[PDB]
């Protein structure tokens, strides 16, 4: 009856620049903020478009997951957040060597406009796990 | 021969974590807990990164230091514990905006992680009472 809930936070990632945590834990279902791939040291976006930006919000996802004992393989949803539709095919293509086992479930879609001006958000839903 | 011992304890700064003190005045030597960046009223770690962070561990220490009646002109000593060592530049400057006059002695160096997910952890070593 009174369960676990935690605000994850790791200095591997991105500080928060407004009023969210990293990551939540609650029970065992960790909702992770949408992450952009802003450099975890200097906060600013890596530079290079959505291919970079694309990996350094992964590696950010994966060092949040790293601080709530867990990985990508227990990530169970994730939102692609896309300033440009036609960059889906570049991105799958990068997600795809992060996720490689059960693959999460998946919603992809092109917004009007990202914070900072960025690419690509990639938002997460996790479950911690011994699995079956 | 019996001296002063005291358990510093101040509603603004970080409530002590079930064990510890804030800080301990024993004789005229206050020991401080190791400060972080964490607002008092939210229990959070403010947002902004390194630079937010000092300024918001420093604040935190100064209100410990009240409590005890001193000021940081007090403080013979602190260590700077940082997520980054190239971080060091820009809390060194933040660092003189409340250090003035007899500067501290000084140790910094990075350290693997820091509690909360925390980018730099201050610990200060102050002295009472008149000098000279």
């Amino acid at each position: 009856s009174s369960i676990i809930r935690k605000v994850i936070s790791t200095s591997k990632a991105p500080a928060a620049i407004g009023a969210y945590s990293q990551a939540v834990l609650v029970d065992r279902t960790i909702y992770v903020s949408g992450q952009i791939g802003m450099d975890p040291s200097s906060g600013q976006l890596v530079p290079g478009g959505v291919a970079e930006e694309a990996k350094q919000a992964l590696k950010n996802l994966g060092e949040i997951l790293k601080a709530a004992g867990c990985d990508f393989t227990n990530v169970v949803k994730t939102t692609v957040l896309l300033a440009d539709i036609n960059d889906f095919g570049t991105v799958n293509e990068i997600y795809k060597t992060y996720f490689q086992g059960n693959l999460p479930a998946r919603a992809a879609y092109q917004v009007a406009a990202l914070p900072k001006g960025s690419r690509i958000e990639i938002e997460a839903i996790a479950v911690q796990g011994p699995f079956t």
